[PDB]
């Protein structure tokens, strides 16, 4: 069985491929810009991706990949009565470009069935669309769209550290995102099967992508402070579940 | 920093301790009794515990433990009309044995707080117990305790696989645990702040503890598929979570 | 697939079942006795184990496990010319109980090969029993018989660290026990074909068995420093090397 | 702890750079341009290497890393009388190119020391040169130039299948490399004490340097069946060992 894993407790620039207003600023990405005065920007896009290509699915084989996400991420907004838009954690082609700002993220161009774009992204949404958006603050699986297959409600705490676990069980095929704010002892979590199949490529480009609002005063920090990361492709059969017990305290503690 | 961690993707008597009704069947955990045929018994109790003793917290230095277990049950009802009781994952005393039965589920003795017992627990309820119990299916975190501190809802489906996973942050003292059942897509999470230097002793024994129904008729089957488990303890002054599920549970 | 994983950096006498003469003392595992001067006694004998039972060959699957181990151990003695006996790490029935003192380890009997015992160990011989030791200071792997079925010359560096590491593979059954003196920045290697089914049970404790000499002035201190232990039993019908030694090593 | 890891059962070119004449397929890592009836090409140069670059040691914190790896690389030769050259274990800077042919391993220009280079490698030599060489078969590690300070006897199994360890601890700077022949039992390991800091920068392409003779006689192959990776970053001043048990049974076993 092949694998690949990685652990940031810290950023580096080297062994990641940084898109538009993206950069490492003292070990941690910040994915969108802010001022040398400490004032998050309207109008931008970031996206970083890992520098090595990962298999989600094999082609000769027919076997589907088993995979795993953790990374601790601080969304800081001056006020909290202007927020917009949010971050994903994002599985992208090899050299896929960014695509629409603000609600659509940097990675869909519509709400609708949009399958040449082949983009699995798990959302943490904190502006309101209404256009696909549920009412409050949430988390997503979009599945080629911008407008979710299924959400959840995000009680979100401005400035606050939020841990997240991101799992994909291939047997199962059923995809699992939590987020716990560990300051105000807060939980959620989210769960719907998707098929990576018909869905994404064998290859993909494994990141995040964030943006802010399209209006002066909707502005955030987007920063990932930490990001680990594990995959497992099976051999011939169609895969073996994953070990999460060791994944989150080797890589988040 | 010292590590421990194991995977059990088939079970083994060998290097877990047994008590009460609580025995490894064709590689499965069950931790209540069933008969040859497949149907479970009334009013029975069972504890499984790994073999070496988990450090949570250091006396000296201070510092305490960050652990994560992941495992998958499976409780099965004849008739969804009277399930009884449910159960837990916890972590007692090194020479912790079985406490009252049933809705106790055999980890507790009383409503109350008592410190005697020593015990963290995070609780699968199926049975609307008496002064404790909240109106539907719920996790719980359980502290010295059958009364849990903080609930959550859990649309509990029979027969259905659940996937569990249970962390504990030491920098910020959180607990959380989480269940799934794949087949219908449903999740449920709960988290709390426990302090388990106050609670816990620098020494436990961690694993499962089930309950079937007082009653005749409320019986269930309390099994366990699947376990893996690490825990970190540092040296002078977080746990990959992303590699946890894979090489274990995934 | 089954997995048991542990890394020891500083020890504790509660995860351990310590037999005879065996201490823990300010975090380092004294396999044999030393004073409350800092003076070796001869006539020593230890025993550590893991207190967890480890599975190395299943009989209903048919498939032999492949586990991996890496230690820190030093040999501080006062006179070099001297030294008597030396520390092996074994693989022993879960309960089984030392043996004859000396220069056979606490392990075996006699230089024949005995299945009674089941005892297969990689030794670390620092004295010349000449009657099955070769002409000096060894590396050697014991099979149900002190008489080494393998040996390499090793150049013993007195009062300096030795890291460790032994390998067993299902595939190719090869034995493959490494020792480094980082200080002295020599390394030596031992490798032969051995299968666990024909010596070992289904089921066995890892750890230390050291001793001291059977005369009064033949010292030195066996203490096992760091201790990292890893085993996969494949299910059904090669384990990772790389991704342990970091873990406890890198 | 910034980690990194990865273990190849099975290779695919793409998670795989490849620098001058490398080649990726057909089961295996051939490195060197093989032909179709089986034939080494004799003046040539091979380059494998994994797309993230890999930290040795920090700046902000001056704290070195150590790392793992292990492989099952082949050396098979036609004629016994004329083997060369051989691969090494390069750690090659990001921004660097290839150099010269032959006993130089396509790694330094020179014999003498020369710390522009900044590379470190594990020579797997099999021709006799003797100028920055020993008196026959050798493995050893290479600093700022082809020529080496300690080095081990190794006997030249023609076509044989032989797992490789090689290790790096930071405390003690030591350099532990070890081949195993399953079939064989022939065992043998050598190691080095050598300041990284010193030699190597931050950040290194790593993999397999391979190179072939300059006459059509002395030639032989290098391929490579299985291949495994971790490294392992420490914080604030530890000088501390990393975990070696855990990591050779995820891949080689
Ligand atoms: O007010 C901020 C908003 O501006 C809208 O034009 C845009 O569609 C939203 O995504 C958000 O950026
Ligand atoms: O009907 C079965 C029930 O019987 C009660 O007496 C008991 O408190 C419950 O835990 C449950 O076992
Ligand atoms: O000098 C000490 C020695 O004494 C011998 O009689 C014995 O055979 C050796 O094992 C060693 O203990
Ligand atoms: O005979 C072949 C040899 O040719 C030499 O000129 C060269 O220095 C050696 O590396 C080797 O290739
Ligand atoms: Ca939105
Ligand atoms: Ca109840
Ligand atoms: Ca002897
Ligand atoms: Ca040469
Ligand atoms: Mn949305
Ligand atoms: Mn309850
Ligand atoms: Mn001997
Ligand atoms: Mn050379």
């Amino acid at each position: 069985a092949n694998l690949i894993s990685f652990t940031f407790k810290k950023f580096n620039e080297t062994n990641l491929i940084l898109q538009r207003d993206a950069t490492v600023s003292s070990g941690k990405l910040r994915i969108t810009k802010a001022a040398e005065n400490g004032v998050p920007t309207a109008g931008s896009l970031g996206r970083a991706f890992y520098s090595t290509p990962i298999q989600i699915w094999d082609n000769t084989t027919g076997t589907v990949a088993s995979w795993a996400t953790s990374f601790t991420f601080n969304l800081q907004a001056p006020n909290a009565a202007s927020p917009a838009d949010g971050l994903a954690f994002a599985l992208v082609p090899v050299g896929s470009q960014p695509k629409d700002k603000g609600g659509f993220l940097g990675l869909f161009d519509s709400k609708n069935y949009a399958s040449s774009n082949q983009t699995v992204a798990v959302e943490f949404d904190t502006f309101y669309n209404g256009g696909w958006d549920p009412t409050e603050r949430h988390i997503g699986i979009d599945v080629n769209s911008i407008k979710s297959i299924k959400t959840t409600s995000w009680d979100f705490a401005n400035g606050e550290n939020a841990e997240v676990l991101i799992t994909y069980d291939s047997s199962t095929n059923l995809l699992v995102a939590s987020l716990v704010h560990p300051s105000q002892k807060t939980s959620f979590i989210v769960s719907e099967r998707v098929d990576l199949t018909s869905v994404l490529p064998e290859w993909v480009s494994v990141g995040f992508s964030a943006t802010t609002g399209l209006s002066k005063g909707y502005v955030e920090t987007n920063e990932v402070l930490s990001w680990s990361f594990a995959s497992k492709l099976s051999i011939n059969k169609e895969d073996e579940e994953n070990k999460l017990a060791i994944f989150n305290l080797e890589g988040k503690a």
